[PDB]
């Protein structure tokens, strides 16, 4: 029925502040992928991470269901493997179905 | 004879703290304008109806909206506009 | 010869409290470019006129637009910006 | 294999005046398979542009690129209002922070 957005999505900035090894102070702001799936199909998203000096890594999988919405942040993937912190990153967001994709 | 936007409009993210859509309707006709909000955990509400008249802008505030219902407060929500004609929508 | 951009844009928020759309002309010819400012409760008003120049950018203050009329502060408005050639703007 | 962007992007604002940073920064990403060779245009309120300023973004890589680290062919001016344009052979993502 309803299909707004589309199966790729790239953003080119990403970085998690080297906060040391508790969680994610209150202070500094995330980096959260927001998906909204507003179709009937749920979203089989696949993340690619990109680097400036080593190969990309992923696809880290993840499902957003039919007409939900999802915020994903980036220092929360682990599968395949976590993001090293005050590292620059980029990532290539992909979905089997349509998807709307922002970045805050 | 100005045809500017688009008739459907997507904002991923929303959030009304424990905010504002602006729309521009440069066209002729008045915008009967339609808006679905969804959820991480629950179906979708809506339609919220609004009206924007040609070639007049409209600030919607997502707080404001309560028919079919208020929008809980400290909750993430994602909004789909859509509009019988062109119109342009922004957030900030 | 770079052609880059459009000859429309529009910005849907405006405020001056009670501000700057900033233009890129990358093309060989000069930009005239018209704004028009909507309102929630009037016609709008333009074209207020301004050029960008060839390969040139330009930053334009609402607040210092005046021809043919000074934008009310402390009021919601929105902008169609039109031209004659392709132009970049970001507000 | 994957293309992802475009061959030319335009940035339409640029300035130059314990841990987070505040250069104006150009992010590009090169999801391609072919390494990226960009060239960097500047443009100004009332000066002819400069450019091209050269780099590569390699295959499959991203690249961090600090207005204030651009010198040749020279550096940009602080304090001053600039614009650019980003070309590239190949699609390259780009944002600016």
């Amino acid at each position: 029925s309803l299909s707004i957005g589309r199966t790729c999505w790239a953003i080119a900035e990403g970085y998690i502040p080297p906060y040391g090894n508790g969680p994610e102070p209150q202070f500094i702001s995330h980096e959260t992928v927001c998906i909204l799936n507003a179709g009937d199909e749920d979203a089989h998203v696949e993340i690619t991470i990109y680097y400036s000096d080593k190969e990309p890594v992923g696809p880290y999988r993840l499902t957003v269901p039919a007409r939900r919405t999802k915020h994903v942040r980036f220092n929360d993937l682990n599968d395949p493997a976590p993001i090293p912190h005050d590292t620059d990153f980029a990532s290539v967001i992909q979905s089997n179905v349509p998807i709307v994709v922002q970045h805050t």
